[PDB]
């Protein structure tokens, strides 16, 4: 109906940063108005010529966790687009993992997400160990950990491992004293 | 016309691994025929609301080097879409460098891409130094370099950037002697 949330025309968006951009559409006189920005990554369409006579393709090098979009065209020598998601994946390792003495027996861990996330979620598991036993374990949606209440003059190792939902990657490994 | 390159209809392709799926089509008795299998990331509209009556938006936290498209809509309380691209920005540095003798006087070196492409191109650029002097130089499109012809018994070192078609990132720095 009139008035209610409908696509504006004549909007400009190309003076763009390498990170930024700055949207700008037709000032309304008449009355006041709320409004709704959207956008996407415009993905580009990838084409190959299959063998002659086939029946099915094995679409490979896919990124894990990604959803596409298929379409097939026959030529001789209404049609719906075909909606899939690849399988989740192990993530990578994260990144920039630093040890740091909070105290005389605290500890803070921190590191910054992988490049590969291959899965639904981002968690930070963190493991504590002293001669090869587990001391402590957390599991937080960031990856700041605060490890107190240690004992004093003690070697431990700090295993950060990254989970994203289904699968758990390998850890970044660092040893830290007390 | 009849037997031009035409969307197929009925096309299956769910049955996915974390890097590949099966893509399969009604089989033709009829005639001979050729294909095309194309592809796309379905990408996720992100919307939000602004502030009510503004002119104009930054979007920030895009990606450097990405073609995006932008749509509004407004409320009170044929138009098309607006596509732009990001500008390109410093690549990253380079993964898993490794420095290694060839020979008596021959070293070879080998890295794999940087995470954040950020622009059009990827090519790795080598520079070989001894005693801070620039000794060699290389450009290619592989980051597998055999840097031969060096002095015996030398303390050389090797810096790889990666080059994006319009920016240089930070190099990876390799000691390696001969
Ligand atoms: C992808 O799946 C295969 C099959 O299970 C597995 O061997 C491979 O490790 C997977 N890749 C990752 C990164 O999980
Ligand atoms: C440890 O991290 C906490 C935040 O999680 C901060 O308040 C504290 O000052 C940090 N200590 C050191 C030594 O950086
Ligand atoms: C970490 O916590 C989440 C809930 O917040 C849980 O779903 C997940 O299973 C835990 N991590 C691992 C590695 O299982
Ligand atoms: C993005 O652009 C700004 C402005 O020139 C610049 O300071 C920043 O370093 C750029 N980022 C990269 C990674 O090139
Ligand atoms: C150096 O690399 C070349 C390929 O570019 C290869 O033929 C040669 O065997 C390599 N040598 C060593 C020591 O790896
Ligand atoms: C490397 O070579 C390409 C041509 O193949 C050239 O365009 C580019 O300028 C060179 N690299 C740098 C860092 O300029």
């Amino acid at each position: 109906d009139f008035g209610t949330p409908e696509m504006l025309p004549h909007v400009q968006c190309k003076n763009s940063t390498n990170s930024t951009t700055l949207v700008s559409w037709a000032e309304p006189a008449s009355k006041h108005h709320g409004y709704i920005l959207c956008y996407k990554k415009t993905p580009s369409e990838k084409c190959e010529n299959l063998a002659n006579d086939v029946n099915s393709f094995e679409v490979k090098n896919l990124r894990p966790y990604t959803e596409y979009t298929v379409s097939l065209f026959a030529y001789v020598i209404p049609a719906k687009d075909c909606n899939f998601r690849t399988k989740a994946a192990r993530p990578g390792k994260v990144n920039g993992m630093k040890t740091s003495r909070a105290s005389d027996n605290s500890i803070n861990v921190t590191c910054n997400s992988p490049y590969e996330i291959n899965g639904p979620e981002a968690r930070y598991i963190l493991e504590v160990k002293s001669g090869g036993s587990l001391v402590k374990t957390f599991n937080q949606s960031t990856c700041k950990f605060v490890v107190d209440n240690l004992y004093y003059s003690t070697d431990y190792e700090f295993l950060v491992y990254f989970y994203n939902g289904e699968y758990l990657g390998d850890p970044e490994i660092k040893p830290q004293s007390t």
